[PDB]
């Protein structure tokens, strides 16, 4: 392998943001030229809070993709304070900033983007692993403007860990709030919002307060908006239930296979994906 890499390695330069355990700050290696986001997390702060079987799982799971709608771990090292991931850096930001910025998506750019998430998630879920956090904000823009989903320190590795995170609220599927239980459920409700929220510009449930939108979510208590692509409606029904082996993705409502042919993707050429031009605003 190369020789492990050093803090001195590296030109820092701007922060791209600061979470609770972690600062992705933007380097440049020196002897390359390369520009990699460089995850970079206190190793007293993880100890303390008792974090190390996330930031070993976060390790572990991006070490074992090899996909092109994942941000790639291409190094690791560390120094006696921190732990350093290097990342890929995906130049055009999150999805979420999409969003905002061009509000509610047309029906091209809704289904691209869609079966791209699909795509990933059919390829994660085959290596038994859920995401558990699948939002906009953790699904990014390269520079070709594909999809690479990131954050996975809260994944978890599916057996034969099991039910202690729960992600963000407007994506949480009505069996975390009941049980304590990830499943591959969960990611594909978090997936229906998701649709939900690049046609309509807003995520489906919403409210004042976390208390108020898990309510709304138990009760499956959301509505279209009138100019609501139909086909995308039909899927987001087929993905918002409440009984998630009833989800369409699921094991038992036979896998990707009818979500793939759900007449929303009826156009889609789900076999190279990567390879296809993504449409531009
Ligand atoms: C976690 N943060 C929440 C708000 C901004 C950031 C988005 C989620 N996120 C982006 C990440 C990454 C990138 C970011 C790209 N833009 C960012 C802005 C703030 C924080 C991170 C990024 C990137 O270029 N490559 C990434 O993996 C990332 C890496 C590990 C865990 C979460 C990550």
């Amino acid at each position: 392998q190369p020789r492990k890499k050093r803090p001195e390695d590296f030109k820092f330069g701007k922060i791209l943001g600061e979470g609770s355990f972690s600062t992705v700050v933007l380097a440049r290696e020196l002897a390359t030229s390369r520009e990699y986001a460089i995850k970079i997390l206190e190793k007293r702060h993880i100890i303390k809070e008792n974090k190390v079987p996330y930031v070993t799982r976060e390790r572990d799971v991006m070490s074992r993709l090899d996909h092109p709608f994942f941000v790639k771990l291409y190094f690791t090292f560390q120094d006696d304070e921190k732990l350093y991931f290097g990342l890929s850096y995906a130049k055009n930001g999150e999805l979420l900033k999409y969003i905002r910025k061009i509000g509610s998506f047309d029906e091209t750019c809704t289904r691209f983007y869609t079966a791209e998430i699909v795509s990933a998630l059919e390829y994660l879920h085959g290596k038994g692993i859920i995401h558990r956090d699948l939002k906009p904000e953790n699904i990014l823009l390269n520079e070709d403007m594909h999809i690479q989903i990131t954050d996975f320190g809260t994944a978890k590795v599916l057996s034969p860990r099991a039910n202690s995170f729960v992600g963000t609220a407007q994506y949480v599927s009505p069996e975390l709030l009941t049980e304590k239980s990830a499943c591959k459920s969960s990611d594909l409700w978090a997936l229906g919002c998701i649709i939900y929220q690049l046609v309509a510009g807003l995520p489906p449930f919403r409210a004042g307060n976390e208390y108020l939108i898990f309510q709304k979510i138990i009760k499956l208590e959301y509505d279209f908006p009138e100019k609501f692509f139909p086909k995308a409606r039909d899927l987001v029904e087929k993905l918002l239930v409440l009984d998630a082996t009833k989800r369409l993705g699921c094991e038992e409502m036979e896998g990707y296979g009818p979500l793939k042919a759900h007449p929303f993707f009826e156009s889609v050429t789900w076999e190279n994906l990567h390879q296809q031009t993504p449409p531009k605003l």
